[PDB]
Formats: C-alpha cells, sequence, structure tokens
RNA sequence: AAAAAAAAUU
C-alpha cells in the first residue's frame, strides 16, 4: 500500500487530450478459476493452448457444456459459470477447481479505496480479453505479433521488423481501462543457418573460398546464433528442432564425438563422416563449423547446412546502430499518424464481437478516452557573467546566445590527444576546431586560454595508458584532455577506464567528424559538458520559483540499475545512485556498485546513500532535512519487495549516520517504459513536425490510479515520432507534498540537466543515474573476480567528487 | 564518443 492521492493539481493551462485507454465495463459477477496441469510441463504456451482447445472442443458433453472458457496458456483457466466438476481432479491433462474470483469486488475496490486492487480479479479480466488474440497471433510479453504480410523491413544481420500491438488491462480512476498501442519489434528471419551466417559476417559468396572461418568470424557468428532455435532438414520432413548452445571451433570435417553402438560401446566419429554413413549426405561445407545443441555434454553437433532458423523468434539480443536506425525509419510515426493507427486498430479488432469477451459479458468503448490535462509553466533559468541573463524556456527549449555560465571555469592548462590518424585530422584542421572552440568557450564564460600544453597523435587502445600516465606525471595540474576519436572505437572505454578510474583526469571526447566540420551548436554543447566536468555551474533555477522544500537543506537522489545483455549471465548488474551537492540544485556526485546479475533491488543502497549524505555534508556543511528519491521504473510485480527493501535501506542510512537524524523521505518511481500515449484533442494545439503535446503537459485524473498518488508528466518537447509521457508513482511521502508542489518540482528538475539547454524527459538526477550506470559498463570492458569487478567500477579519488559522467 | 527526442540424437 502506497500513500493516497492528496488532491489534484490546479496549476497551468488546461488542455484537452485523448489517451490510448479504452473504457471497460465489467459485470459485477463471480468467475470460476480452474487449474490445468499438463504433462510434460516444460512445453511452450502455444502448445498448451492447442491442448486446451482440443480438450474444449472434444469433451463438450462430458465436462464443458457449451461454455467458452478462457486460458492463459499455462496453468490458469476461467469460466463464467461453474463446470459440472465440483471439486475433482478430472483426467495427459488434469483440471481441478481452484477459487472464485469476484469482479464485484474489483468494481468496489475502484470506487472505495479501502482495499488494494485485487490482482487475481484483474488477472482474470486480462486473460479473458486477450484470449482470442493469443490464438490468432504470436504473443510476446504483453504484446501480439504476426508474420509480415503486405510489408517487409529487413534490419540486416538476419533480423527483420514484425508489426503488432501492445494490449493490457489496468485499473484507472473510476473504471478498468484497456490500453492499446501499435508496436513493432525485431524477429529473426526464417532462413537457412548458412544465409543467417552470411548476413552476420557480410559474406557475399559463400562458395568463393571454401576455407574454415577465422576466429573473429566464428566468435562474431557465435554470439549471434547462441540461444536461437534451429530445425533440421536432413530427416524426411520430420524437422526436429533444437536450441543452439554453441558453435564448434573445429570444422565439421575435424569435429569428433563418441558414436554409440547398438552394443553400447563407443567409437570416435567425425561429424562429416557420420552424416555420410548415416544419411548418405556428403556435406557441401565440411570446412564450416557445427552447431552444438542440447546439453553441453551430450556432444550433439549439427553441420550448418542441415539447419534453418526456426520461424517466429523475437530478437532479445540488442540491435546495432544501423539496425536501430533502420527500425526507427520503418516504425516511427508522428503523433497524429500513430493516433490514427491506434483508432483504426481499435475499430478493426471489434472487441465487442469477440465471442469470449461476450461470454463474460464484457463491453469496451470504441473511442480513446478524453482527458483534461494542464500545461505547467516552465521555470526560468539564471545565467552568470556581468549581465546575469535569464533564460526563459519556450516549448521545452532555450539557448546560450548572449549568456555566460553561472559559474564559468577558466581553462589555462589543457591537452589534445588525437587518436584519429594525422592525415584525417591535420594540425591546421585541429587548430581550426581549437580556434572555434575557444571563441565559443570565451563567449560562455569558460575561456580556454592560449595553446594546449600538449598535443600528440597516437593509435590504438594500448597507447592510452602510457600517454595519460606521462600527462599526469608531467602536468599534475592538467585541467582537461580533449581526446579526438575515429568513430566508434575500443579506445573510448580505455580513455574512460584510464581517466575516470586509474589516474583521475578529466577527459572530453569528440568524434573526428565533429572536429573536421565544426558547427557552433556542437561546440557550444561541448562547453556545457566541459564546464561541469571541471566543477563549474552552467545555470541555476531562478531561486524564488522553487518549492518550500528549499527553506531547509534538501538532497535529491536518482537511482537506476542496468542488467547485462541477454545471453550474458556472467556479467554483473550495475547499480547507480547520484545525489545533489548544493542548494540550487545543480551539481551532483555519483556512487556506483556491481551486484548479482538480474537482481533489481539495489543491494548496497544503504551504504550508497550514506556516502552521498556524508559528501553532501562535506560540501555544504548541512545535513539535509529531506530526501527526495527518484527511482527508475521496475517490474510492477516486484516493486512491493523493491520498496520494502529500498525504503528501509534509505532509512537505515540515516539511522546509521547519527542518533536522532530522521529526515523526511519521498520515494518516487519514474517510468518511461509503458504504452500510454497522449494526443492533443484540438488539432491546433499540436506542436512541431511530429505534432506532439506541449512540453509540460500533466495528467493526474481519469487515466491514473483510482486512489494512490500518481501522475503523467510529459516534460519534454517531442522532436520525432510520438512522445512518451513519463509516469510518476509516489510510493512513500513523509513530506506531505501537495499535487502541485510535487508536479512542479518534478518538472523543474527536468530543466536542470547539464548536457543541453532543453527540458528532458525525466528529472536530471534519474537521468544522471543512467549515465553513471552506463559509464561503469565501459569501465568493466577488459578487452579474485567479485572483488576485481567492484574495483574496476571504483573511480579515482580525484574525479570521484566531480561530474565525470556528464 | 556535442546533444535531445525517437522503435525495443550426435
Amino acid at each position: 500500500q502506497a500513500p493516497r492521492r492528496p488532491g489534484i493539481g490546479t496549476v497551468g493551462k488546461p488542455i484537452k487530450l485523448l489517451a490510448n485507454y479504452f473504457e471497460v465495463d465489467i459485470p459485477k459477477i463471480d468467475v470460476y478459476h480452474y487449474e490445468v496441469d499438463i504433462k510434460p510441463d516444460k512445453c511452450p504456451r502455444r502448445v498448451n493452448r492447442e491442448v486446451v482447445e482440443y480438450m474444449v472442443q472434444h469433451f463438450k458433453p462430458q465436462i464443458f457444456g457449451d461454455r467458452k472458457p478462457v486460458y492463459d496458456g499455462k496453468k490458469n483457466i476461467y469460466t463464467v459459470t461453474a463446470l459440472p466438476i465440483g471439486n475433482e481432479r478430472v483426467d495427459k491433462v488434469s483440471i481441478k477447481w481452484l477459487a472464485i474470483v469476484s469482479w464485484r469486488m474489483l468494481h468496489e475496490a475502484l470506487v472505495s479505496g479501502q482495499i488494494p486492487v485485487p490482482l487475481e480479479s484483474v488477472q482474470a479480466l486480462d486473460v479473458a480479453m486477450r484470449h482470442l488474440a493469443s490464438m490468432r497471433y504470436t504473443p510476446v510479453g504483453r504484446s501480439f505479433f504476426s508474420p509480415p504480410e503486405g510489408y517487409y523491413h529487413p534490419l540486416g544481420g538476419g533480423r527483420e521488423v514484425w508489426f503488432g500491438f501492445h494490449q493490457s488491462v489496468r485499473p484507472a480512476m473510476w473504471k478498468m481501462m484497456l490500453n492499446i498501442d501499435v508496436s513493432a519489434t525485431a524477429f529473426y528471419k526464417a532462413q537457412p543457418v548458412i544465409e543467417f551466417m552470411c548476413e552476420v559476417l557480410d559474406i557475399r559468396n559463400i562458395d568463393e573460398q571454401p576455407k574454415p572461418l577465422t576466429d573473429s568470424q566464428r566468435v562474431r557468428f557465435t554470439k549471434e546464433i547462441k540461444g536461437l532455435k534451429v530445425e533440421v532438414t536432413h530427416c524426411g520432413q520430420m524437422k526436429r528442432k533444437y536450441r543452439v548452445c554453441n558453435v564448434t571451433r573445429r570444422p565439421a570435417s575435424h569435429q569428433t564425438f563418441p558414436l554409440q553402438l547398438e552394443s553400447g560401446q563407443t567409437v570416435e566419429c567425425t561429424v562429416a563422416q557420420y552424416f555420410k554413413q548415416k544419411y548418405n549426405l556428403q556435406l557441401k561445407y565440411p570446412h564450416l563449423p557445427c552447431l552444438q545443441v542440447g546439453q553441453e555434454q551430450k556432444h550433439t553437433y549439427l553441420p550448418l547446412e542441415v539447419c534453418n532458423i526456426v520461424a517466429g523468434q523475437r530478437c532479445i539480443k540488442k540491435l546495432t546502430d544501423n539496425q536501430t536506425s533502420t527500425m526507427i525509419k520503418a516504425t516511427a510515426r508522428s503523433a497524429p499518424d500513430r493516433q490514427e493507427e491506434i483508432s483504426r486498430l481499435m475499430k478493426n479488432a471489434s472487441y465487442n464481437l469477440d465471442p469470449y469477451i461476450q461470454e463474460f459479458g464484457i463491453k469496451v468503448k470504441d473511442d480513446m478516452t478524453e482527458v483534461t490535462g494542464r500545461v505547467l509553466p516552465a521555470p526560468i533559468l539564471q545565467y552568470g557573467g556581468r549581465n546575469r541573463a535569464i533564460a526563459t524556456p519556450n516549448q521545452g527549449v532555450w539557448d546560450m546566445r548572449g549568456k555566460q555560465f553561472y559559474n564559468g571555469i577558466e581553462i589555462k592548462v589543457w591537452a589534445i590527444a588525437c587518436f584519429a590518424p594525422q592525415k584525417q585530422c591535420r594540425e591546421e584542421v585541429l587548430k581550426n576546431f581549437t580556434d572555434q572552440l575557444r571563441k565559443i568557450s570565451k563567449d560562455a564564460g569558460m575561456p580556454i586560454q592560449g595553446q594546449p600544453c600538449f598535443c600528440k597523435y597516437a593509435q590504438g587502445a594500448d597507447s592510452v595508458e602510457p600517454m595519460f600516465r606521462h600527462l599526469k606525471n608531467t602536468y599534475s595540474g592538467l585541467q582537461l584532455i580533449i581526446v579526438i576519436l575515429p568513430g566508434k572505437t575500443p579506445v573510448y572505454a580505455e580513455v574512460k577506464r584510464v581517466g575516470d578510474t586509474l589516474l583521475g583526469m578529466a577527459t572530453q571526447c569528440v568524434q573526428v567528424k565533429n572536429v573536421v566540420k565544426t558547427s557552433p551548436q556542437t561546440l557550444s554543447n561541448l562547453c556545457l559538458k566541459i564546464n561541469v566536468k571541471l566543477g563549474g555551474i552552467n545555470n541555476i533555477l531562478v531561486p524564488h520559483q522553487r518549492s518550500a522544500v528549499f527553506q531547509q537543506p534538501v538532497i535529491f537522489l536518482g537511482a537506476d540499475v542496468t542488467h547485462p545483455p541477454a545471453g550474458d549471465g556472467k556479467k554483473p548488474s550495475i547499480t547507480a545512485v547520484v545525489g545533489s551537492m548544493d542548494a540550487h540544485p545543480s551539481r551532483y556526485c555519483a556512487t556506483v556498485r556491481v551486484q548479482r546479475p538480474r537482481q533489481e533491488i539495489i543491494e548496497d543502497l544503504s551504504y550508497m546513500v550514506r556516502e552521498l549524505l556524508i559528501q553532501f555534508y562535506k560540501s555544504t556543511r548541512f545535513k539535509p532535512t529531506r530526501i527526495i528519491f527518484y527511482r527508475d521504473g521496475v517490474p510492477e510485480g516486484q516493486l512491493p519487495q523493491i520498496l520494502h527493501y529500498e525504503l528501509l535501506a534509505i532509512r537505515d542510512a540515516c539511522i546509521k549516520l547519527e542518533k536522532d537524524y530522521q529526515p523526511g523521505i519521498t520515494y518516487i518511481v519514474v517510468q518511461k517504459r509503458h504504452h500510454t500515449r497522449l494526443f492533443c484533442a484540438d488539432k491546433n494545439e499540436r506542436i512541431g513536425k511530429s505534432g506532439n503535446i506541449p512540453a509540460g503537459t500533466t495528467v493526474d485524473t481519469n487515466i491514473t490510479h483510482p486512489f494512490e498518488f500518481d501522475f503523467y508528466l510529459c516534460s519534454h518537447a517531442g522532436i520525432q515520432g510520438t512522445s512518451r509521457p513519463s509516469h510518476y508513482y509516489v510510493l512513500w511521502d513523509d513530506n506531505r507534498f501537495t499535487a502541485d508542489e510535487l508536479q512542479i518540482l518534478t518538472y523543474q528538475l527536468c530543466h536542470t540537466y547539464v548536457r543541453c539547454t532543453r527540458s528532458v524527459s525525466i528529472p536530471a538526477p534519474a537521468y544522471y543515474a543512467r549515465l553513471v550506470a552506463f559509464r561503469a559498463r565501459y569501465h568493466l570492458v577488459d578487452k579474485r573476480d567479485p572483488q576485481a569487478l567492484a574495483k574496476a567500477v571504483q573511480v579515482h579519488q580525484d574525479t570521484l567528487r566531480t561530474m565525470y559522467f556528464a
């Protein structure tokens, strides 16, 4: 149980909106919940649905009547009236009654408040409404897809775009709502394994050179196919499927396995020879490796040429850079375009004609729910210099033109390390970028004075550490190294490992293409990062517009955790907590840890908060009387456990610091990872080419929680596609914020982000936490272990208190 | 890595 919504907000200008939420009308009835268990039970959900379907259609007069039950594909089945089964395990499948779920109770929860929304009742409603979809389409998380028909969008690397939709049912202010959004995700093309391989290795003619793969080629191919299912072609249309657990180092020609004889003895056989003796198949590519499938001890190896990628597998592995861009061009669409697609999808699903939805007397509205939101007023920013200019945000954006940093750092001692080849970045071009940067930096109050003390060309990652060591040895007062990089490169991680964690030196990296073509905007943005890295302040919130929380010392924290990529289970999850270090709030310090893979709870949270509080005290000489904690979204089903642990840890950090130190805690989870979309009802209110809602629009009624304290705030200007409004859930509040105070404060924090003169989509602290976690992933790049991983992530004392993550 | 937004048996 979270705190109750204290009231609704009154600040700002009302704006009429439409939300991809569709009203659901449920009957006030009892539904009946049965358990099904099937043997074997390691089987995919699509199989179980087949079994249950076969069962329903066949055993009508015996044990089903003419009812239309609904099934989740696993263990749960629901019916609108009781089955003539009583209380009996009927029989490879059995059914036995479990419980009654009350939709009457769910209705009352929504208009009363006094009990938590009953999740078993919501679950039964969801299963019922997605039952037909689950048979017609391929289910993926809470979404549905079908194979490309009438379109084709390959991504490269054996991947392609499938279009589909997200569907979920959620309790809202007075009613259950159906949330529908259009969606698109990457799937693997169903094609032979050899063609998959050629795509991922960029081989244009596999018959050109019949020689084994290089080690790099095999490694690259391996990371790509590991975990996928494949099916075999050499058996008479049997087409047995397997999962890939590895790719052999040896060609099929050289790969051996113990061949078991009828007697039970074993002889050594090669894969190539086996396929000849057994299937009378002489391999075309005995130089290519095999797929190891099944257990890593059952020695089962498949030559590539007898294998196809199984149709219909989603790509969980991360997309590359092109891949991602390619996908966005095919999938993104303006707010109005998306708005039409949702509505068309909605009109074309005909939910009220779904005979399952009818069986349960459920009704859904055809039209997007209308909602009134409010556009919050944007805070003004205070700049420095002799004019002390103000910036007034306009549609979520302002600029540095005519403005000096609130506190600008003078830069007299700085170096250039150019890791791009000299021919691609010659001294004259380098001097040109340098001259430009200096003019711009001087205009911003952060003058880079004179010539660099050191400017040298190098190549490769291995050269970073010796050069940086020399630099630290020779210029112990070096303020900055500008590192020039040739595109994406392993030296970046090396520069950050060496500068952030080994030696404690500030570095600002810049792509050579940006050095070669100096745009004013780009150089100006570089100054923003450089100034704070060197301990400057770019701007502050004009102080009089702040929350009453600033009457006393207050600290703002942001927290995030990043998990290792799919496949990786070895690599750790990373936890990051940042905290404000002044009263503006502008400057932040960071803490970071490594922990058990996949754990969402921030395990060292108490330790981490304690460090931040101690550092806050060192810097301001006050103890905060309040702690405002912004937590990145977690999985809904785990957040009671998350909250219980983390709220206690934060409390513990205070308690373990000093007797009688009890600051008030506000704990807010921020979620961008959801499918709620908001559109202007009035065409004329749409902003930009993308036609999105204005930066600052806030919604805290109608589509939000029926009794708890949550709101949507779209803090940023929509540049492309359809904006995602961030969702804020208040899980704890000792500080008794009113709605306005907390919505305004959250919005203001989106204007304190140092890396751009724009309101960003989440508060600065939460955003910095993400950056910090991402930087630590670079520190771990390696090119006893648990103690070694913790050390790799610990940054040097000389940068530990700086904003190295900007 | 100037930056924000943006789609996710063998």
